[PDB]
């Protein structure tokens, strides 16, 4: 779990997963999923967060 998950582009397409966890892409995310976060699912793009990660 590694490299076969994530190859896609660094894309700033920001997104969300169910945590409401912001991800950098859609890609990103299903890589995730398939590399070790069997939890994650793609919820809906778009980013949950305001425009960051931090309070």
């Amino acid at each position: 779990f590694q490299g076969n998950p994530c190859e896609c582009p660094r894309a700033l397409h920001r997104v969300c997963g169910s945590d409401g966890n912001t991800y950098s892409n859609p890609c990103m995310l299903t890589c995730a999923k398939h590399e070790g976060n069997p939890d994650l699912v793609q919820v809906h793009e778009g980013p949950c967060d305001e425009h960051d990660h931090d309070f």
